């Protein structure tokens, strides 16, 4: 019976968040722009919101606000942030925001651990990486490299962590990373999010092809069951990867043809020239000596256009 803190607590992950904590006696404050505007009424409706959800009205770029949600909170999620390549949006917005929170719960003063969203962007955007090494905690990305290629969202978020990483330090309180890969699931938000809108490009014709790349995978309940694994385990400590597997363009584009060809999923790629790229060795120990049993992704892109379809997004 304690009490804790998720900014932007609405949004694709954090929704799944709120679900979890408040099915286990916690007390959420959930900070969104405006408690009563009708993005949040899917957080009135879970088993515990009318008991122990309160929605706190509040901006990343607002101090104060931040630091009315945090205080009388024993933890804090900061998931709230920028998903965008404008980084006039995104970069500083993110580093403020980040360390307000960071600030806010290290004002005052019951919290004993803080749990930043960071992202993959902060860890495999290296092209000097070699091939055989295993991407792991330890992995971070080139900043110039991001920048060169206008890639603000990777660049943002390294920064942002970053800051947090100093700002806990400086200020001293207990910080602990979850590095989620491209995020795909079951949508309790009524709104396409942005690793949906990789996915759904696919199933509504947008896309003829397929780029020639890799990413890495992971579901969304695995995320927000990740944030409470590695909050509540004492011992947790440094970052902590969140992935599932690393899958190319066309194996996803094989698993959604697979189960959905009704759809106008692309076979075709956009290079056919050159040798395809294959996926990288990485780890997710940390997490799983955790006790987490990662969903696979197919069942999760299953339950991803089973969701999407069913709340109109898909015909
Ligand atoms: N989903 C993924 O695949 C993935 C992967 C790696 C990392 N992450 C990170 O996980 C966290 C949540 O991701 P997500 O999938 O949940 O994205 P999201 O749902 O689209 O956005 C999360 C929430 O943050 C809010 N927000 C952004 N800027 C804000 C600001 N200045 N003030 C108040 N609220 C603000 C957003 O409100 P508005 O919609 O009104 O702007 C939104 O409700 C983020 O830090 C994200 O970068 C996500």
């Amino acid at each position: 019976g304690q009490t804790v803190c998720v900014t932007g607590a609405a949004g694709y992950i954090a929704s799944w968040l709120v679900k979890m904590l408040l099915e286990k006696g916690y007390t959420v404050k959930g900070t969104v722009r405006n408690p009563d505007d009708p993005k949040n009424a899917h957080l009135k409706a879970l088993d515990g919101a009318a008991e122990r959800l309160i929605l706190c009205k509040a901006d990343l770029l607002d101090y104060d606000a931040i630091c009315r949600a945090v205080q009388g909170c024993q933890g804090v999620f900061h998931t709230a942030s920028p998903v965008t390549d404008d980084p006039e949006q995104m970069v500083e917005p993110a580093v403020r925001g980040t360390e307000y929170v960071i600030n806010a719960a290290a004002e005052a003063g019951t919290v004993r651990r803080v749990v930043f969203t960071s992202s993959i962007g902060a860890v495999t955007m290296d092209p000097s990486r070699g091939p055989d090494v295993v991407v792991d905690e330890s992995c971070w990305s080139d900043l110039e490299f991001c920048k060169k290629t206008r890639n603000w969202y990777c660049y943002g978020k390294a920064v942002a962590e970053q800051a947090a990483w100093d700002a806990a330090r400086q200020r001293g309180v207990d910080l602990v990373v979850v590095n989620p890969v491209l995020v795909v699931g079951p949508l309790l938000q009524p709104t396409v999010n942005a690793s949906i809108a990789h996915v759904l490009k696919y199933l509504d014709g947008s896309a003829r092809t397929f780029a020639n790349a890799v990413q890495a995978y992971v579901d969304v309940r695995d995320v927000a069951d990740a944030h409470l694994r590695v909050f509540e385990s004492p011992a947790a400590s440094g970052r902590y990867l969140c992935a599932e597997r690393v899958l190319h363009r066309e194996d996803v584009v094989r698993i959604l043809a697979k189960l959905f060809p009704e759809y106008p999923v692309p076979t075709r790629c956009s290079d056919e020239v050159n040798p395809r790229k294959q996926p990288y060795k990485f780890s997710n120990q940390k997490l799983r000596d955790l006790g987490l049993e990662f969903r696979p992704v197919s069942q999760s892109l299953y339950d991803t256009v089973k969701n999407l379809q069913e709340k109109g997004h898909l015909p």
